[PDB]
C-alpha cells in the first residue's frame, strides 16, 4: 500500500502525540516526519507550503489525493469524521452531539493549549523571569482543570457517553502541566474526577502504546 | 424573546460580535443578553449551568429544544451547518474543504484569539507593566497577520472561492489589534492583501450592520 498518512511533527510535542493517539486508535497507517524546530525547519519554505503558519503538526492523506490539513484539532476532526465510521472514538456528524464534541475540542484548542503553553513559555523560554506572568498562567491551568472537574464530577465522559477524541484531546497538555509546569501538585487530591478520567484514558491500549513511545522520545 | 436564539454576550469582547455577525448573515432572530463581566455575572451559578468555562459567548437554540453550545467557533459551526443550507457563508459538511474551513477556524480560535488576547491583557489589565511581555504578543500579532497575508496574497478567500465564516472569524480581533494593541499601525501599508480582505468583508450589509451596533455599544 504505502502508509496512508504522513504526519509532520517533532520528536515530542503535545499536539503531534495527540494526533498520533487518534491515528493509533483508528488503526490508521502513518509515517511521522520529525521537523527539527531548533534548526528552524518548520519556518523553511518547503514546510510553509504544507502549513503557512509554520507550526506542527500537519497531516497529508495519501489516499485522498494528498489532501493536506493542519491545526491538530482540525486534523483530528478530519480523521474521525472520515475514518471512524464505527464511531469508536467520536460522535456522528450531523447530530446535535457533534457540536458539543466540537465545543470541547475548541475549549482544548483555545482554552487549554495556548494558556498552558504560555506557562511553559514564561517558565522555560522567556529571556527574563517574570513571577507575575508565571503566576498568571499557573492560575489559568488550575482554572481549566476546574472546568473539566465541574463536568467530569457530574458525568463519566465529556460527550457521547463514551470516551472520545474530546476526552483524548486534553491528555498531552495535562501531562505537561502535572509533570513540569505545576509545583507541589497533587492531581488526585485537587481534581479527583479529572485525575481518574486521565488515568482511565491512559489505560486504553492504543493510548498506553503511544504514551510508551512518548516516554521513549525526548 | 419570541426570538429563535438567546446569545449570551457582552459589549466589548470580540467573540460575541463574531457570533452576532453569523446570526445576522443567516437572517436568524436572536435576543442578546449582555452580561457584566466586571460584576462577575459570568461566574455566577446560573450562567455556569450554561457554560462551565464561565466565559462568553454561549448560544441557546429555542427551536432545537434549547440546545446549548459555547465556544464562539463551535457556535458558529453549529449555526452554518444547521441553518446555512444554501451555503451562503460556508462550505458543505462532508466535503474535504469543510476541514480546510475548520482548519482556518482553529487557526483563528487558537492562533489569533488567545495570543492577541495576551497582548490585550498585558497592555491593559495586568497590574504591572512588562515591556518584554507586551513586545512578545505584539510580535505574535504581526506574525499571525503575516500568515494571513501569505495566503490572501495568493487567493481571494481562505476557502471555497467565496467569503465564509472562516474569513469572517478574524474580523473582531483584527479590529482590536489594528486600533488598540499595535501602535501606529498602518494596515494597508504593512499587510495590503489582508487589509483589502478586511475592508471588503466590512462592506457586507450584515457585517456593516453589526459593526455599527458594536461601535455604538463601545460608547
Ligand atoms: N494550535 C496549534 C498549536 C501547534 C503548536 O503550538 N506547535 C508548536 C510545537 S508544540 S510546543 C507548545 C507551543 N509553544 C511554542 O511553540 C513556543 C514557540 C512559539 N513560537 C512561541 O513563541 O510561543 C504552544 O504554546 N502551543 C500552543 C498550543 O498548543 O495550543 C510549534 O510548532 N512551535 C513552532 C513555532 O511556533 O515556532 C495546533 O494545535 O496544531
Ligand atoms: N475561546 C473562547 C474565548 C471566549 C472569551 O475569551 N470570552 C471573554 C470575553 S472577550 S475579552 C478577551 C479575552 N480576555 C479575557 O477574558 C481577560 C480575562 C481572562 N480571565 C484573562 O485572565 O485573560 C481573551 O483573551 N480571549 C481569548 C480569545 O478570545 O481567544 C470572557 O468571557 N472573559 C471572562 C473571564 O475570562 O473571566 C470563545 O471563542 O468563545
Ligand atoms: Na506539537
Ligand atoms: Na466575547
Amino acid at each position: 500500500h504505502g502508509k496512508q498518512f504522513t504526519l509532520y511533527t517533532h520528536n515530542s510535542g503535545p499536539n503531534g502525540w495527540k494526533v498520533a493517539i487518534v491515528l493509533e486508535e483508528l488503526g490508521l497507517s502513518y509515517e511521522p516526519v520529525f521537523l527539527d524546530l531548533m534548526k528552524g525547519e518548520h519556518k523553511a519554505p518547503e514546510y510553509l507550503k504544507i502549513n503557512p503558519n509554520g507550526r506542527v503538526p500537519a497531516l497529508i492523506d495519501h489516499k485522498n489525493n494528498n489532501y493536506t490539513v493542519w491545526e491538530s484539532n482540525a486534523v483530528t476532526q478530519y480523521l474521525v469524521d472520515k475514518y471512524d465510521n464505527d464511531r469508536k472514538i467520536s460522535v456522528a456528524p450531523g447530530t446535535n452531539e457533534y457540536y458539543t464534541q466540537l465545543q470541547w475540542l475548541y475549549f482544548q484548542a483555545s482554552g487549554q493549549g495556548p494558556y498552558y503553553g504560555q506557562a511553559a513559555w514564561f517558565s522555560v523560554y522567556h529571556p527574563e523571569k517574570i513571577p507575575s506572568a508565571i503566576e498568571r498562567y499557573r492560575n489559568e491551568i488550575k482554572r481549566v482543570l476546574g472546568v473539566l472537574e465541574s463536568t467530569l464530577s457530574k458525568q463519566e465522559w465529556l460527550v457521547g457517553n463514551k470516551a472520545t477524541v474530546a476526552d483524548f484531546s486534553f491528555l498531552t497538555w495535562n501531562d505537561i502541566a502535572a509533570n513540569l509546569l505545576l509545583e507541589n501538585f497533587r492531581f488526585e487530591e485537587e481534581f479527583p474526577a479529572t485525575a481518574k478520567w486521565n488515568k482511565k484514558l491512559l489505560e486504553r491500549p492504543a493510548i498506553a502504546k503511544v504514551w510508551e513511545e512518548k516516554a521513549k522520545a525526548a
